[PDB]
C-alpha cells in the first residue's frame, strides 16, 4: 500500500512511464503525467481516468530545466504536493559499437537519460524536503550494471543514473527522502534471459510501486534488477 | 491477490524476521508452516496467526539435519498439499572476535546453520516445487552478504555463500518454474536486539549510525522485501540480493 | 613487463597521470603526455626525459573531438604506433548536494570526465584495431562503484566510465583490445589538497599505487584481465 | 618488484598453485610449497630449483587445523619469515544441479574451499602481524561472483572466500596485513587437458595460468599496498556480462 497522495511519472505517455502511472493511479494516487509526446500522454491520463483514478498531463521536455522546474511547480499547483517520482524517461539510439558512434547521438542520449534525470531530482528535492520527505525512483536499466554491447554510451548514461541515485539517497537520507532505481532488462515495449522471456511492463510498474510503498521505509540507494535473472550469471 | 500462492513454509519462525514474515504471509491469506528448534516460540507465532485470523502449524525442526529437513517438506504437503513459497531465514550469529581469534566449533555452528541449512532447504522443497510447476524461494543473506563484517568474518562468510546458492539455483531452475532470491537486511530491530539494547545503549546509538538513514530496520521492513520477492508481479525478478538497509551498501 | 611500445596518457601534466607517465616511461614505453596545462605538461616530458626515457607533450582538450583526434594521430607520428592509453584527465568542481548544483558544473563535468573519455577511446580504438590490440585503463573512482556525497554529478561521471569500459570490453574483446578502469579513493594529489579515517587502511592513496595498477593491468601477462573495475582505495569499498 | 622475502602457496603441487609458486620464486622470493600431493609438490619444487630459485615443499591438508599450524610454523622454521600467502588450494567436483547434489560433495567443498582459506588466514595473520605485516591472495572464482549452474555449492563456496577476504582485510587493515581475492574464470590447468567453456568467455579461450599467477604478484607487490580487500576478476571479461 502507498499512503502518500501524488506521483510524477516523466516518460508516461507510453511502455514502462505508461503501466507505471496506471498502477499508481490503481492504488489509489493522484499521477502527474509528464512527456514530450502529447497524444500518448493524454492517452495515459484517459486511461487513468476511465478506470477512476485522478491524472493531468504535462508536457515537459526533461532536457530542458526551464521546462522541469515548471513542472514541479505545475505539480504543486495541481495537487498542492509531491510524494512520488518516477524519472522514467530515457532513449536508446545507437547502431554500432564504440568507435562507430557519433558525437549527435552522444549528446542526445546523455541529455535525456542522465541530464533528464538530474534535472528532474533537482527540482523534485526541494518540494519533498518541504513536505518532510518523499520517494524516488529512477530508470536505470540492466545496461547499468554490466557491459551492453553496440549501446555503450547508453550503458554510460544508465550507469550514471545508478551514480546519482546512489549519491542523493545518501545526501538526503536523514531528510525523509528516499532514492532508489529499477534496472530493467529487455521489456515488451516499443523500444522493443535465464527466464528465456522478456520483461513486461506490469513488472517494471511493480518493482517501482514495491520501491515506493510504505513498508519501503528501510531501502534506499538500491539499484533493483528486473531482468530474469540477466545480472545472476 | 498479489499473492495467489496457498502456502508458505518460513525456517526461523520461532523469532524475529521469520516470526514477523511468518505473520505477514497469513495476512496476506496464505497458509503458513512455521519451522525452527524453538517449539514455545513456533508455536507462539502460530498462535498469534490464528487469533488474527489467518491459517499456520508449527513442525520441529532442525534445519541443519538432512532428514529433519526432508520430513519438514513432506510435512508441509502433508498439512497443507503444496509449498508455493519458502523462507530459509534461519541463522546464527555468534562470533566474539577478528578472523585469527576465532575458533573451529564457531566456524562449524555458523556455516551449518546459515550455509548447510539453506542448501538442505533447497534441496528438498525444489523437487517439490518442481512437481507443481512452479514456486519461490527467498533466502536471508545480509548486508554481510554484500561487504566485510569486521569481528563476525566467518557469518560474513555465510552470508555470501546464501547469495551463491542463491543465484546459482536461481539460474538452474528459471525454466522449470522456480524463482530464486535473497534479501540481504542490515541491522534489524528485532525483541532480542531491543532487549540488549534496553541493557546496553550504546548498541543502540552504534547501531543507528552503522547506516545513512540514521535508524536500524523494522521485521515489517524485511517481511515486506520478502513478500515482493514471492509477489505474482514478481516473475520476472529472479537471482537478486535485495538489500533492505538504509542505505549501509550505497556507501 | 610491457612489450608494447608507445603510452598515451591524458591528464599526463599532474598528479595520478604525470606519475603513470613515469611509470610508463620507466618501462621503456614512449610515452605522449597529453593535457591542458602545458607547463605541468611539459614539466613530466622534462623528467621523463632527464630519467633517460622518451616522450613528447601534446596539449589537448580531451572534451573536443578534433583535438582528441589530432592527438591520436599525433602519437602515431610521433612514434608509430600506439600500444596503450590511460584515459585519465578528469575534473572534480562540485560544492553541494544534487539539488544545490548548477546546470554548468554538470556540463562541465561530464563533458572532462565522461565525453573526454568516450572520445579519446573512440579514437583509439581504430588504430589498436589495425594493430591486433591495445590495452585502454580509464580512470574512474569509488565513486564509480557507490555513493559519492556532495559530488553527485562526478559519482554519475565515474559510473559512466565504468559504464563505457565494460561495454568496450565485450565489444572488442575478440579483437585484441582490453578496456579495464582503475577505481581510486582519495589519493594524495593536488586534486585532493585543493579540497583542503574514511580509509580503512588510515592513509589517503600515493600516485604511484595508481600508476603501479594501471601499468599491472597493461601488462603481458594481463591478456585475460578485461572488463573490470579495479579498486585502489585501501579498503573503502569492501565495507 | 616483490621486497618480501618468503610465500607461501597452497594447491602448490599443480595447476595455479604451481604456476604461482614458480613465479614467486622467479620473483626472487623463497617459496614454501604446500599440498596433499607429495609428488607434484616436490615436483614444484624441482622445477624452481632447476631455474636457480628456491622453495620447499611441506605437506599439508588445509582442512585439519593442526596441519595448517603446522605449516606456518614450518614456514618460520625454513626461512624465518613469512611475507606474503596465496590460498589456492580448492577442488570443484559436484555432478548436477543443486537438489541433485549430495551432503558428501557439500562437506568436501566446503572443508577444503571455506575451511581451509579461514584455517590458513587464523594462522598465517598473527606471523604476519609480529612481522609487522604482509600480504594474503585468496583464490575465489568468477562463481564467486555470480551464479554457477552445476556447481551450486562451489559457487556458495567461492562466494564464502570472498565475505573471509572483506571481512580480514577491514579488520588488519591498520595492522599493514593486505587481504585480496583472486578471481579467475576458466584457466587451461592440465586436470583441464572444452570448446564450449572457451566460447563462453568474451575472450574466445580460457585462461593460462601464468595469468592468474601474475595477477597473485600484483596483488602481492610493493606497490599495491594501498590495494586491499578487493576481488580481482581474471576471466576474459565473463564478469562484465
Ligand atoms: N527493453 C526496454 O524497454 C528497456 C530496458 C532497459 C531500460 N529501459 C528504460 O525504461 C525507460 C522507459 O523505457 P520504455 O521501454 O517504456 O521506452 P518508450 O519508447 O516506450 O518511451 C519512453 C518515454 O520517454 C519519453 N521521452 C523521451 N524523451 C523525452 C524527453 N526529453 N522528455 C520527456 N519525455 C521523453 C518518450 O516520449 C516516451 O514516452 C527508459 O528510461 C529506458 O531507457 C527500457
Ligand atoms: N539485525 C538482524 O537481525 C539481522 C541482520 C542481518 C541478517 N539477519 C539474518 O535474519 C535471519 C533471522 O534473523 P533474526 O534477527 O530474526 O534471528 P533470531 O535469533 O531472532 O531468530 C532466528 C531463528 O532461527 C532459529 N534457528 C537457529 N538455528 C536453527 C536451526 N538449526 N534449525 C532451526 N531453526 C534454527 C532460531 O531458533 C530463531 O528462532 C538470520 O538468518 C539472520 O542471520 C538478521
Ligand atoms: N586525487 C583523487 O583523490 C582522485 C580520486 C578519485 C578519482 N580521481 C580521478 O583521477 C584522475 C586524475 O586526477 P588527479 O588526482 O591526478 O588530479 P589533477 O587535477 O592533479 O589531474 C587531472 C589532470 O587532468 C587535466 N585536465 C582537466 N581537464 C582536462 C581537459 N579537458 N583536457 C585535458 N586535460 C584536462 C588537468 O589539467 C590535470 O592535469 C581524474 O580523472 C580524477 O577524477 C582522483
Ligand atoms: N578453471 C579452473 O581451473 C578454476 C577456475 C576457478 C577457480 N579455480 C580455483 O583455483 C584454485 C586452483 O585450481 P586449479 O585449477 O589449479 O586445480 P588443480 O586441481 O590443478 O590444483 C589444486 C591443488 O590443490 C590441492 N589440494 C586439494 N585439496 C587440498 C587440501 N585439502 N589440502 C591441500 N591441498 C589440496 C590439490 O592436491 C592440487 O594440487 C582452486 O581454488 C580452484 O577452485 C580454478
Amino acid at each position: 500500500l502507498l499512503s502518500g497522495q501524488v506521483a510524477l511519472v516523466t516518460g508516461g505517455a507510453a511502455g514502462i512511464g505508461r503501466a507505471t502511472a496506471q498502477a499508481f493511479a490503481a492504488a489509489g494516487v493522484k499521477v502527474v503525467v509528464a512527456d514530450l509526446d502529447s497524444a500518448g500522454g493524454e492517452g495515459t491520463v484517459e486511461a487513468i481516468r476511465q478506470a477512476g483514478g485522478e491524472a493531468v498531463f504535462i508536457r515537459c521536455d526533461v532536457t530542458r530545466d526551464a521546462e522541469v522546474k515548471a513542472l514541479v511547480e505545475g505539480c504543486a499547483a495541481a495537487y498542492g504536493r509531491l510524494d512520488y517520482a518516477f524519472n522514467n524517461a530515457g532513449i536508446e539510439i545507437e547502431q554500432g559499437k564504440l568507435a562507430d558512434g557519433n558525437e549527435a547521438e552522444f549528446d542526445a542520449i546523455m541529455a535525456v537519460n542522465v541530464k533528464g534525470v538530474w534535472l528532474c531530482m533537482k527540482h523534485q528535492i526541494p518540494l519533498m524536503l518541504a513536505q518532510g520527505g518523499g520517494a524516488i525512483v529512477n530508470t536505470a536499466s540492466v545496461a547499468g550494471l554490466g557491459a551492453a554491447p553496440k549501446m555503450s554510451i547508453y550503458a554510460a548514461s544508465k550507469h550514471a543514473v545508478i551514480g546519482l541515485t546512489k549519491s542523493a539517497a545518501i545526501e538526503y537520507a536523514k531528510k525523509g527522502i528516499r532514492v532508489n532505481a529499477v534496472c530493467p532488462a529487455v521489456i515488451d515495449t516499443d523500444m522493443f534471459h535465464p527466464l528465456g522471456r522478456v520483461g513486461r511492463v506490469e513488472e517494471i510498474a511493480a518493482a517501482v510501486l514495491y520501491l515506493c510503498s510504505d513498508n519501503a521505509g528501510f531501502t534506499t540507494g538500491i539499484a533493483l534488477p528486473v531482468d530474469g535473472g540477466a545480472t545472476a550469471i
